[PDB]
């Protein structure tokens, strides 16, 4: 009686554009249609801002400094569980078909079965280095060509990659739709990872024509000017080469409409997937999750992307369907470290056999009305930043701290454009004491001195093996996914007719 | 040597497609937008054939523009050898890039036979398996045979291992075009002739609820030509119903209806398969320097005088559409027979190869004279030496009749004018003294061109040949011959030995919008 | 279900690539320092007047795995495609029962480089493409970038590592290794019985040889040809074309590159017969040497600078005769003199094995050699073919008693007495002794004409030339797909892995066992 | 002007049985002569008594605490350098041709080509449990039928091994002679790390033969009953079956003499590699290192096998000929863990780049009559554990501390089989003092209980993996070897003579 699982993961998904589904102005109705079936967490929050380190936490449900995947090259240890060894471990079959930007030679971990490559690397190029601040790196560091090369194409590089992600995932389900009827069956999990709405931000005609008529083209907060930016904001502007850029206006919007138009480019393959486990008879014993590991500034406070704390970068949509699931809208701030614990909670997982391994919390109670109290935690120790930053998310209050930076507070209630400091400008007594609520907080979580020489040595590590592993005959670890030919459709070890009847399904009809 | 200005070449192949559902491109009952859009801009051949009624010597035959008794591949498990040059050696050689998406069913280690990029592997197996025995006739051999399971079988799924092989033929042949519209603003580029070749309408008569829903008000549910009692038929076609197993099958009408039913919605199926390649094409900016052709390799008899699926040399299961169109060709319909043995020395044709370096290597003639208007005169020739026939079979289809000889067979001859349901055998009766006359032209045309002791030895060599070494490779550790593709992921998408902005220009396509 | 293999004997084929025949009259010749092939000859029944089916590599190898003439394997020269469907030794002994393996050189043309066999240790030293096919439609061209030529022959001497000798040392391994790991199976009655194919390269030139064995002929006297070098305007009109196809031209052959030419390659006879004591002590101390059959063969042989040709693609005695010897269970030892043939391998392993000769016979265009070990005569003569390079037509030959006749269109027929005449010397179709002499020779033209319609083998090789210069050249186009065999032994499943048991494993891969 | 490295490595070889290059007793004429020519470390120590901890602290120089392999199923995570790093990094090709037991999906560690696989798994299987102290694993652990079945056999598994391992080594060899006429020629390291004689003592008559009239199959120390011995040799003998095997003297003696000829079946094995160098014209600027990971008590004590600070366990083998070393034999204690830095010294790289990376020191200026000083410290937590061990070398004294067990000081001038326990019974004031002075040493280099934690962590942590990964269809880490055929011999891509040419050396003779 234990049900399937599909998660459905997009890269750099602005969560503020999902408030309660996805937003009206986006034209998403198969989203859309899927809110109204699922839980939808309104207040979710990436573990860290980028790519490689939300998703090593994404996948284990612990923070990137326990993950120690720092950054975007950091090696993701084999012994680290993930929800695939948890609901491996407890009878299922895991999937996974797009990307999660696996470092180092292991790319399943825990998946018994990866049905892509990876769109990125696998090795330590994208190694940053603390000793060497305001250092950008022009031949892998993001800047602002992606906004200014912003348009339309009908094939990229990262569509290639999308239209085999969401076909592959598609034949996977068709594939395990034969294995319907048995009941010696294995409840099956599978991760369709997009790398859309991530840039550059070009789109194909059909769906750049779908927001001709839009208006939300302009960010809600205007580009600050540089020397009225605090100094992480400043750093994301220094690793972006901001001084060799023009940004028009035309600029903001057509990036803006060809992410939106990608978002509906990604809501028709989320329609693909739904009618196959319709039309496999899947659905109704299927959970279906939406979740995304960073968000995208989109040009509000003139930031683009990622690295930062702010509520476009790093709010990120969180819905959950299936049989079991109370539909709702909730409120109280969740994180992506709930994930692993939440996966494993509705298959039946008991919950001793994950406390040690995740720092997060199981949704499912939530789902049901109970309250959560668990505070919200994000860090980052990556590009543009020269030490680690921490950030806690509770209640209606986000606290920011780095050693190299003026804390930040802001009530997202009365502030939810955040604008206001209420570290530097406090309200009132109330702010001061909980600006020292949230310091308490901090030094009981993170020993940041302790933090910052973990993430030193991790990138001088990886150095003097990456010089090492860059001379001579390379050895890559990019996943080579192989279905044995010699095994598929028809071969002359088995029978026609008894062949014909198991690779088809529905049977008898 | 000249290198712009050559067209690209995109040849969609489907697999038992009776021919008479073509007649001036899709019939009208069937429910095919896209395969009509593109017939009207096509050079339709009415009368199209065959090279042989079977998958794999049809294939072969197809691939080389020779006979099955020149390919010696006679059936579903001869070994089609490497140095017999193919259309993509052809082109390649005349430097084309040639990829092949779906099914050829070729028997033997050589899964490319000129291709330079295979991206699937082979629905059917690659082995010496399948191979029938002229020293035992009578024999049926039931794992691997065909039989009337099909027709009672028919029905609904949305997955079958048939569905499951075309959704990733279809997919990765739209995907190597998206590849291939990258190298499209690139002067230096070279001429890509892509082979799509997917395995329905094939049975099983299986169809998705989608496509099987469109053909509901259907009248052609119904063949035209009942069932003929195996007292009343050729000695042939008891032949194909006894290695059919027909007598432990009782075939319903509502078994025919549903057969036919699931098939013309496969055609649907394929169909939008079709514009999905076209749409393709023309968002890639790629359509107008495309010559697109359709064809398949041999028919299906869909229930016709009681017969099922192919083997023989009735219309039903001889007749294959095929169509071009793109620059340079007229569109038209065409009366005069055509072969599949045709397309090699066209294909060559139209990518300006000198006929003089194709016509020593294939038997077929181009069709871009005839495209021009110009009148054809060579026969069609059809063979036949495989399961349901104890001695070999031919055929010659010119102007208006078909001849089919076999030594162990009475002489079929057919006026298909007055007769297009071949149900007056001419030779048998003849109407008067022209048919005997006819009769006599064909035995000497017959003679002139095959050597039907020396084709019944050579065929019973050949099985047994294979039957002495497929035993053995049956034995012990089996090393196998499918078509293995590999995409290198270590050289896809983003790799830290190319530039982040660079890359992202080069997989762009089109550039600077 | 399985075949029935008990009291069945395993073969192990010790085979090499232009060996002389002549060097082997009774087993190795006293010159040579050889002891483990002069050991396995007085063991061995050993056919003194054994002939190759056609001197060279592919057509040989091709012709020998399946007991067929090229004319029937359709292989008739380097570059030809040897047909998956093409019945061999290997499949009649897999069909039997046998675990078929080859470890080396059989220089198989097309994407199937197995041919029956179950298992190829090695890869090919040669290629496996359609690049070294000649033209009968340019006769008197050659092509520099494979095609023999004398620099083989000056720049002969001493190295201690060479593209041949990493290829034997890699094939004399894994052959050894593959004995080592067969006699785990060993005590099991209900195992397969095996046969093994090591086949080395050497002593195909260049002819360059380690220290260690170069140093072994230092007194050496056979360092010159019995037969010096025949002026061009003297020689056939084939040996010209040999010399010419060599560019003997451009080359200043001394004297001295002959003795060193002819030294290296005694020496690595020597290297060879090193490797060949390794087989049979691994044979020895795992216990399986008397259940085993050896065979000692070549593919063809080597001129060595007599007559002042080299290298093969003729049928004088140096390039047409090779060994063969036959030891193991039931084989009497002894010299015999009958003329035999490399096609007669093929059906004399399937009978050797118990295979009965009326599932071989419409395979095979040789006979078995069985019954002439046990005293029975034999009368079948001995047919060779040629048409490849240094030819512009295809050549035939027949060897009968006494006799060999070789005849080609272009060229004056040749008959030799090999009794009166060893070094063929007098060309008795040219110079008749007397009314037997001009008998025979139209006797010869009779069995020839019987065999062979010569304007039917000039058309089927003239058709397989420009069939193959058309497929070529497209396949070198664009991306080139090898053919070359990749041979995998998968390491998930070997040694210690966690899906089994330790001291389980220990004892099944450790033999003897309870010692 | 860089030198060639060859480095031969054996595994479980009785350091004692190595004093000035091979005992006089073993027939090993071809390690005599390379002993002669080297410089000999007489007191040279292990890192860790077991097979995968060792060679991961080998490779890279730093402590099993430092690297985290605590045992043979320890994940060598990929970002940790080894000597393959450090000498690939200064235009070094690196090969490894044989066994190094790394476990995880890494199975290179800089090595740039590695020419076998490896005899052991490579997954986490042999995972022990600090929480069920006392209880063994059948289908892994060591037992004592290795010495009730040793005997005589033509091949074995580790036979097949070496084999293929010596072999391959010798193909390279030659290879790399072909490139030895070219100034801009790679220099290479090739490391040849066999598997005997480690158990099975099972040799090949040639060489079970030679040791006929020996004098030392039997132990110096006998059988040590169960109550009168410390207790971790107790945990060893429970952790071995003890009970279970009644062991002859002539199974001692059949066991020491299969191991001895196994000796010289390695030392015919060193033959071949040195007449391949010479033959090549490689010998005089090639560097030869002879060493080992630990070794094998043979019967002393009632032990066999390793997991054990005793001499016999803990003692291997190192010697260094070539270009530049002085022959010399050398008393002061040194450690595997100097293996790493002494080859980098040796390669011209300077000190201060691996400094930061190991823990051992370079034994150059040693092998130049340069005094050393520093300590060599072991350790061990794995099987027959129940909490970490330490151990630190100086001097003429050993000592050994765990958590759980009485301490042990041995005098090994006064007391080389180490009978008499210092930590117990003293004798003078000093003996007193030095053990005052090692506590004072171990508590500042260890901190035993976070030593415990760490460990356990680490078993924790991948029982929980290893039975996902054991679930579904398994993806083996084992490494997969491949010379492709495609670019071998001779390929009609290239032209015959010059192919003849290129691979045929010396060239002109
Ligand atoms: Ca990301
Ligand atoms: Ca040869």
């Amino acid at each position: 009686g234990k049900p399937n699982i599909l998660i459905i993961m997009v890269d750099q998904l602005n969560g503020k554009l999902f408030p309660d589904g996805p937003a009206d102005f986006l034209h998403a109705p198969n989203l859309k249609a899927l809110a109204k079936r699922s839980a939808r967490f309104h207040n979710n929050y990436t573990s860290s801002p980028l790519c490689a380190p939300a998703r090593a936490s994404f996948m284990a449900g612990q923070l990137p400094s326990r993950t120690r995947v720092y950054d975007n090259a950091a090696e993701y240890q084999s012994s680290i569980p993930t929800y695939a060894h948890h609901l491996r471990r407890a009878g299922y079959y895991t999937a996974l078909s797009g990307k999660m930007h696996f470092v180092g030679p292991d790319q399943l971990h825990g998946f018994e079965e990866r049905l892509t490559t990876d769109i990125y690397p696998a090795d330590f190029g994208w190694t940053p280095d603390y000793r060497k601040p305001g250092e950008r790196i022009d031949w892998w560091y993001h800047n602002l060509g992606s906004v200014t090369g912003a348009g339309v194409a009908e094939i990229t590089n990262q569509m290639e990659y999308d239209d085999e992600v969401a076909f592959l995932a598609n034949q996977k389900l068709y594939q395990l739709s034969r294995e319907n009827d048995d009941e010696s069956r294995r409840p099956w999990c599978l991760t369709v990872s997009f790398t859309h709405p991530h840039d550059p931000y070009v789109a194909r005609r059909k769906f750049w024509d779908l927001y001709e008529d839009c208006e939300h083209l302009t960010p809600e907060v205007g580009a600050i000017p540089l020397d009225e930016q605090d100094p992480h904001s400043q750093r994301i502007m220094l690793s972006c080469d901001y001084q060799n850029f023009d940004v028009t206006e035309e600029n903001v919007r057509r990036s803006r409409r060809a992410y939106f138009a990608n978002i509906s480019y990604l809501d028709e393959k989320v329609g693909e997937l739904i009618d196959t486990l319709t039309r496999t008879r899947m659905l109704d014993d299927t959970l279906i999750l939406f979740c995304s590991d960073h968000g995208d500034m989109l040009g509000e406070r003139g930031l683009w992307f990622k690295m930062n704390f702010f509520e476009g970068s790093a709010r990120v949509p969180l819905m959950i369907a299936g049989p079991g699931i109370a539909p709702g809208l909730h409120l109280t701030p969740t994180s992506n470290l709930d994930v692993t614990p939440t996966l494993a909670d509705l298959a039946g997982i008991s919950l001793e056999e994950v406390r040690p391994w995740t720092d997060g919390v199981s949704l499912v109670p939530m789902v049901n009305g109970v309250e959560r109290t668990e505070p919200v935690l994000m860090e980052y120790a990556a590009e543009a930043s020269y030490a680690p930053l921490v950030a806690i998310r509770e209640g209606k209050w986000k606290y920011v701290y780095c050693a190299l930076d003026p804390e930040q507070l802001f009530d997202l209630e009365a502030d939810p454009l955040e604008l206001t400091n209420l570290a530097e400008n406090p309200r009132g007594p109330v702010d001061q004491a909980t600006l020292t609520a949230f310091r308490d907080m901090r030094a009981a979580h993170w020993d940041m001195e302790a933090f910052d020489a973990a993430v030193r040595e991790s990138q001088a590590r990886r150095w003097v093996v990456y010089e090492a592993l860059r001379n001579g005959a390379y050895y890559p670890w990019d996943h080579q996914p192989l279905q044995k030919a010699s095994e598929r459709y028809m071969r002359n070890h088995m029978n026609l007719d008894t062949l014909e009847e198991s690779k088809r399904y529905p049977r008898g009809e």
